[PDB]
């Protein structure tokens, strides 16, 4: 069972690298390499592609990228297998990639085998989930906040603090209180599982809901 | 032309491989070793005849650090040596930081795959990635502040940005709370607000 792969990513070093990790796998065949989601979503109706090894932070406008672009590609090419290959380690952000139901994440920090063995897994119709995603998955496991979804409220204040906003701007901006704004602010952050400002950021550039 | 031996680092194993299959070409160019921390790096330098490094800007490593206080510590212990800095960071103060401390190349993650081929064959004729990059910038803040900004920016907490540097939590804060006040921000959420708005 030949698989045809299409591999996505910002960085051309990177795209090198998947190449040279997935030469000595024989039944891997490479049909397709993209920088930007733009050029990505426009090339997969034309490739009879079964897997995309893809990255979150990327160039692209109109389709975006990170859990938004991800979700796109589920809903519209529904057959297409997933392994994401990202240097994005927060927590959140993978926690809400696994609440996806892709075929598999892997870490550009984690061991050199970690894509190959994805793969591996996906012929045998497996998940290979490395140590160092499991690690920090136990994370927001253990917190035990993963059910949780985002109220209006929430999502409101969320959505300008990721356009650049501060606390005592969105106040002003949504006719609100600071207290109030802070009290969303942090309740929105409790159920994300982000401990800090950095982090929430971190999240809300790989989410644009 | 004449052989070159080549020490690479980063600590993403995927590029790794992906500078080997980049080199993997060139016929004068022999990878001598590959590392994903400065430590492993600093320890083995001398004991592979290494003429040429690539190497990444951020990376583990507490004991020689990363980034430009590494460049330094390298250029200080080994100065046959020729740097090039493989690096996805676009923040013009950090990048002009780096390239105040003459290095022999620069190569951006975000750039052409072939640049990293180009600024090996700079080396032997005796550098055009750095000017290109400076005019790009042309078209602050002081090396220490921008380093400081750069660990917080990339993630890590206060506390890990001090044994990186082996400055204490108050040498870090106070040149953090220095450099937010050179910037025009009041704010963490600012200062990245800040970051995202300069980048190239
Ligand atoms: F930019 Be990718 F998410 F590593
Ligand atoms: F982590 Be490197 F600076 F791209
Ligand atoms: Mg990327
Ligand atoms: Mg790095």
């Amino acid at each position: 069972n030949n698989m045809n792969v299409i591999i996505a990513d910002d960085h051309p070093i990177v795209l090198f690298g998947i190449r040279k990790s997935l030469e000595q796998i024989e039944w891997v065949n490479v049909v397709g390499e993209f920088e930007d989601s733009t050029a990505l979503i426009n090339n997969l109706p034309k490739l009879d592609a079964h897997v995309l090894i893809t990255d979150l932070s990327m160039p692209g406008d109109k389709y975006g990228d990170g859990i938004t672009l991800i979700k796109y590609i589920k809903r519209h090419f529904p057959s297409l297998s997933i392994i994401v290959l990202t240097m994005n380690n927060n927590p959140a952000i993978l926690s809400a990639v696994l609440d996806l139901d892709i075929e598999g994440i892997v870490l550009k920090q984690g061991a050199p085998t970690d894509l190959p063995k994805a793969l591996a897994a996906l012929q045998k119709g497996k998940k290979f989930t490395p140590e160092s995603v499991s690690r920090l998955l136990e994370k927001i496991s253990a917190g035990g906040y993963g059910d949780k979804r985002l109220s209006p409220k929430e999502s409101e204040v969320l959505r300008l603090f990721a356009e650049g906003f501060l606390v005592t701007e969105i106040a002003k901006k949504l006719n609100r209180s600071i207290k109030t704004i802070s009290s969303q602010k942090k309740s929105a952050m409790m159920k994300l599982g982000v401990e800090n400002d950095i982090a929430l950021l971190n999240y809300l550039s790989s989410v644009t809901l």
